[PDB]
């Protein structure tokens, strides 16, 4: 159990008599009053107790990525990884280590939807035997900009607007699209927002990335440049926009609810920890500069080298101790890992750290349970808001004769100390400036196009197209305009359609035809499909129902996650159609007879909004999704002019149903369903 | 131990390596830098976390009792007082409650002098099975004002001026005056902190009292009133005013380090706790209402009855972590005892919840180590700042049927729940007044003064004359003696000269000559002189030292502290010159030989200051202390004008000094060396 | 007046009637009970209102110089000084400049003796045209330490013990000079405080010195390295320790009330800013290092020059 550590600050409650804060057994369900119909008394201890607690309950939200979610769970190491890191997480196969992962995305506050496009955060802690170790990524490789100082400026752009605060978790406004063609370092990360990492199907189905190269370090004090990687064993997978705006209204909590179910059905999901490793000599030798976040390392030039698996396996017992309280920083780095000169997370190192004293309102915060580590806590460190321990060494402080050297310096050579890479050098005058080696910010963009299949590349077309016809100044969108134009002449002539202008006349100063692997989200068929959702469509009347139990009994065999659906809660119905949408599900299949809801008098019930069973099939199968129908309920397919023999369309009885909706799931999506430019 | 279950969050860091706060062992002690003599960079995470934490580290002092100190300890009851109240502490003989005990002043901030002249704080929390109990007392039985709404009024005035923050831990400025002159009320416990309880020896040796009248409740509803009171087995001690303010100056921290140290020597203090009971319908039989905190019920018409005992046993490890984050409430209450309507305690109820807030920055303080009770916490109380826990019930509401109804409700009769007194009632307007019944501002003071010994009233009188002197304000000096006359025609005529002001004309609305016992301090003995301290003024010259060695030893086998004090730290010597003062010490005695250093050049080395050690008999000798002189240094008496033939002043043999010496200790303070007008 | 620009946020309750904090007229000198010796109510809102403001009045002190006291003035610089800065506050002879100065000792909390043995801060804001600038400096040219990641454990040192917070305001104790001999650059600072500038007569009777090497620099880019002196104008002078003693009982507000008095009775203290210029290529000249906060530079290797008062 990852949680063990966790198990002696567990409070069980059942049994007990209620207390107040301070011990004391009471009742809290009345006030005490001064007569019958009397006024409340001051002296009513019990009242005041409780509701200052909870009046007190809320602490700020993260300044970003403050909607998410998280689960706990263990890494192994596939090997004994000294000959390149001297880190002890990684320096035995088989090695254990427990971990705490969240998810989430980056401007929404924390009630917004899990469905908004935006770059998602995937954030690892290893609580390893020589200190936390975090890795505080995204799932896209590349961030906007290049200086850490930029981050306010980034952020009051995407975020609502400080007038009226609009709109919540959207770039689809005037001040974002400002600042990405004002800020042209912003296009590939925008590229990327725009693509189906913007709209991921589950945490699950995402990659992760560090994002900025930092350094392995052996005991040797010998360096090499790494990129870490999460690979998903999963599949990546992601909805279409249409889509996801109906399941941000359906089911805003869509991703953490997947996480969470995923777990408890014992589907933990798991993704192998990879590394791509270069020289420090090969810093610029790749065409840009690894010291440049808004690049990625192409795998033709280094391919990933995999060290180990991550699998989350246990949900929190309590989302706010947990979850909402868990505090990351990319400064908590170990022994064999070291910082690079990126300019950007040079910066975040300052404010991690800074900001939990505004969301934990006090320095203590590292005592917190989900964020102690488990190898030991040993310095000159007292007092401070919330101070949880008491210190034994009354001599805190270094050096000292009375305290007997304790505790010691640890460095390279004793006691297994941090050190930061011998060979580092300082060189040149002190600047404000970027180097001229960050300068292009059009040839990867370019790249990242250039590597998505053509509906893939529609798809990123249309994103931005639907979000620059938000933007309401004519200046900005011709500045879009012009910056697009100088990754691809033909998505700013596409994009500008949808916006009434002219495209700028082409400019091939950064124009090229390569491609890179990986970067493909629909291009490559799931490697599973246990815990995808099949939504059966049935109906109470005549025989419908018990050949659904068969179709999910038989589905569910095979690690899918069913759902049958009918008019009202009868035995073996898990959803109303009410209560029902197509967002929910990964596939959707009309049980024999259900035809009956579709049309006539049976499409006419009380019990339903109107239409709603024929709008779940026409949702399903507008969004790309595998869609069937059982027997005589292929009349519900012929009802939405949908036909039999289109990709990822299955009728005829149950076994050729089954075979060909979890064929389907597989594909995922069907992309020839949507339509492409001419 | 007392503090057996804070074992668990101690921390030993003795053998092991530095690390962050997460984790990583590191070295600190340089700054990572770029080049040589270069600056240094951000990326240092070293320095950050380290720098930030020190940055962090204070957290805003208490708004009143800022300065104070406490340790731990055990509570006995000495019966089964079921018969008086349903409290689970006080439910059979022999039953142990560990304790925590904080003493302290109430003006000065955190770093402001121990024997400043000041009401001081005895506040008492006792880890009971069913919550924590505490009594948040006083060493004064009665306070300042009747409404708790003008508490920030007073504490307002009697604090610094708010323009200079001007002057520290103390009432001898305007405004304090202004305020006790124009809130009558205010009056008893001036005269109790111008009395000896305004500077104590230490807190060992103060009482300590609740003050209000609270409720003890039996399980089957019954009440009587009750006033707590904490009776020291150390003897009640005072310092002279004069004392108390060179020892503000060369121990700040004298009060402390007494308490520290008489716990590490083995010498822990015992309070008996007492109480008295009153009927509910004489609340108001005894020539005052009983829900008027500025009064006190003399034990003639209501004896104590001792209920146990408590003594301190154990120093903190951390103070700051145990005694600067202690939070006492009146409020922390158990099945068995009850409020009243004490209209300075119902407001105080709200205060002290309510200031935590600010005092540690979130709802969640009553998880710290030292506020957490023994006996459980089970509730639907969820997040909050620094939440500590994993709550498993997430079913955190009631009434519910998904929780089974835990967790439950407890009542009078059911889960043993606390129960307002059965009976208490409401009647009347609502009002923002005050009975009648409180109207009466001089009657006990008066009476206070009246039950002074004749030295301990020129005390008081000498007290308000120091500190009136100060009011700059002509009228706020008149307002004052107007009021003092209304309490006792002879103080305000004694204070007046002081002023060079005329007293009003007898005002004999109030004057009595009712007297009351236990009110005093310097007239009883005490009842024993373990852990005095014993100041013995020797040379480094001679033989001297050794026979400071032969003293020291017979008075430490008598329980005594001592401090063999020379020119310079030779062998046996525990203090020089330099650093001593009589302040420091209950008697002085000088050895045989040491006469040597008090004339000519033998007063004055470059090792000590001029006159040094005649300056420390002289002030041990005015502040009425024990002095003595073994053999030939009858020669230092001599040399400062005291006689062999005074009370509290012994010469001759060791044997005999010795004898002297210990006998005037149990007097403590000899009241003859002071003029009475 | 230097204080001007606070007049605006200044509150005056003469002749006026209490009030809530959101405002309307209220008494506020009876809790509101149920009946005439009855319970208070929780409906009193005024009460409520009143006694969270006093429950919350307190901040936390400084994590050092705790204790101290400050007073406004106005800078007047006696030239030009555009040819070593471009300092606006430095800019034109006669130019003023509203400032503010704190001083305090650095061990003690808030309550404690002015007069107890310390290191003395000296702390100048110059609310200039062109931002604030500090020269946040101490009465001693030199520090204990070397390098600013060893604060905590200087600080540490000569703070109260941490089991049982003895002593207040004082590096008499173990802990201290355990330090200060493991710890050896601290015995400048140490000789320093145990002289007269531990124990100074007044505020203004100290110097003032921003101790570490600083650089002006001119429009052009070129650059001076500048130590800041403030000279009293008043003289030093000091007490002795037994008398230091004393008064810290007798008076623990010693140095605080007599600022306040000299200003209050028009005797205004004053002190000239004075620095010393190096140039770049004599960083180490002058047997040390003048990036090395434990040493100062002697007068006979640069002259102080007074640029105004
Ligand atoms: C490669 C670039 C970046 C990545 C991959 C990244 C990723 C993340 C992630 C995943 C989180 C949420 C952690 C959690 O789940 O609690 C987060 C939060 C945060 N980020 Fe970053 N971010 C980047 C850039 C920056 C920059 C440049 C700054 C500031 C200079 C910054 C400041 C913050 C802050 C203050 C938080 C809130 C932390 C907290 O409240 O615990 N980020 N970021
Ligand atoms: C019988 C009258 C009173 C007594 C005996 C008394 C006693 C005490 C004591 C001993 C302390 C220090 C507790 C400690 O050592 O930490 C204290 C603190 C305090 N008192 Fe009282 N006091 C009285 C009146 C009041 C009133 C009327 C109020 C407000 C309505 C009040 C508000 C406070 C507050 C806010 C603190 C700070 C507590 C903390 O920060 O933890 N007191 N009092
Ligand atoms: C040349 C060395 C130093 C000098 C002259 C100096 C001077 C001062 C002065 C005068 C103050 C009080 C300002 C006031 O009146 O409010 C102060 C406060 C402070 N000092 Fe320093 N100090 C020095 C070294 C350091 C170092 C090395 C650190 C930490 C790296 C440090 C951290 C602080 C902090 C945190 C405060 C509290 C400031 C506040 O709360 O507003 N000091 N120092």
């Amino acid at each position: 159990d990852a949680r063990q550590r966790l198990k002696e600050v567990e409070v069980d409650d059942n049994g007990q008599f209620m207390t107040t804060d301070f011990g004391g057994n009471i009742e809290e369900q009345f006030s005490l009053k001064a007569g019958g119909r009397g006024s409340t008394l001051l002296e009513d201890f019990i009242f005041r107790q409780k509701l200052q607690h909870f009046d007190h309950e809320r602490i700020p939200e993260r300044v970003v990525h403050a909607r998410g979610a998280g689960a706990h769970g263990i890494f192994t190491s596939y090997g004994d990884w000294s000959n390149i890191t001297a880190a002890s997480f990684l320096g035995a196969k088989d090695k254990q280590t427990p971990v705490f992962v969240r998810f989430s995305t980056v401007a929404g506050s924390r009630g917004s939807a899990d469905t908004a496009r935006d770059v998602h955060g995937f954030a690892t802690r290893f609580y390893t035997d020589e200190g936390n170790f975090d890795i505080v990524g995204n799932n896209i490789p590349v961030f906007f900009i290049q200086d850490a100082i930029r981050f306010p400026d980034l952020i009051h752009s995407v975020k609502p607007s400080p007038d009226n605060e609009v709109p919540q978790a959207a770039t689809a406004h005037d001040s974002a699209w400002d600042f990405f063609s004002s800020q042209p370092s912003a296009l590939h990360t925008l590229f990327w927002a725009m693509s189906g990492n913007g709209i991921p199907r589950s945490y699950r189905h995402m990659d992760g990335f560090g994002i900025h190269t930092f350094r392995l370090v052996t005991e040797d004090g010998k360096s090499k440049l790494v990129k870490w990687h999460w690979k998903t064993k999963q599949g990546k997978a992601a909805l279409v926009w249409e889509e996801a705006q109906v399941l941000a209204g359906k089911n805003a909590d869509f991703h953490r609810q997947d996480l969470w179910d995923a777990i408890e059905s014992g589907n933990a999901p798991s993704w192998e920890l990879a590394v791509q490793l270069i020289d420090e000599d090969k810093a610029q030798a790749y065409g840009f500069d690894l010291l440049d976040p808004t690049k990625f390392l192409p795998e033709e030039f280094a391919p990933l080298q995999v060290l180990g698996e991550m699998t989350l396996n246990r949900n929190p017992m309590n989302y706010f101790a947990e979850t909402e309280q868990i505090s990351f920083q990319p400064g908590h780095i170990v022994r064999g890992v070291d910082f690079t000169e990126d300019p950007l997370l040079q910066g975040r190192l300052y404010s991690y750290l800074d900001t939990q004293l505004n969301r934990h309102r006090g320095p203590n915060f590292e005592q917190l349970p989900i964020n102690r580590p488990v190898s030991g806590v040993h310095n000159n460190h007292r007092d401070g808001q919330g101070q949880a321990w008491i210190h034994k060494n009354i001599h805190h402080y270094s050096p000292s004769y009375l305290n007997k050297g304790y505790p010691a310096q640890a460095n390279q050579t004793v006691g297994r100390g941090f050190f930061t890479t011998p060979g580092r050098t300082a060189s040149g005058v002190l600047n404000r400036e970027l180097s001229a080696t960050f300068d292009d910010h059009y040839t990867q963009p370019r790249l990242f196009f250039n590597s998505l299949t053509p509906v893939e590349q529609q798809f990123v077309i249309n994103a931005i197209r639907f979000e620059a016809s938000h933007v309401t100044n004519e200046q900005v969108k011709k500045n879009v305009l012009e910056q697009l134009n100088k990754i691809s002449n033909d998505v700013a002539k596409r994009v500008a359609v949808a916006l009434g202008l002219e495209a700028p006349q082409p400019d091939p100063t950064y124009y090229h035809n390569n491609v890179t692997r990986g970067v493909s989200i629909f291009n490559e068929s799931l490697p599973t499909i246990a815990t995808l959702r099949v939504g059966v469509l049935s109906t109470t009347k005549g025989g419908s129902l018990d050949k659904a139990k068969a179709l999910k009994e038989q589905l569910e065999k095979d690690g899918l996650k069913v759902t049958v659906i009918a008019e009202y809660l009868a035995s073996g119905v898990d959803q109303t159609y009410s209560a029902a949408d197509a967002t929910a599900f990964d596939a959707v299949v009309v049980a024999e007879g259900a035809e009956r809801v579709f049309s006539g008098k049976g499409a006419m019930s009380p019990l339903f909004p109107a239409g709603r069973p024929s709008q779940i099939l026409t949702d399903g199968y507008r969004w790309g999704k595998p869609v069937a129908a059982v027997g005589s309920a292929k009349k519900a397919l012929q009802s939405i002019g949908v036909e039999e023999k289109e990709a990822g369309v299955y009728a005829g009885a149950q076994d050729e149903v089954i075979k060909g909706v979890e064929e389907g799931l597989k594909v995922f999506k069907f992309l020839e369903r949507f339509a492409v430019d001419g």
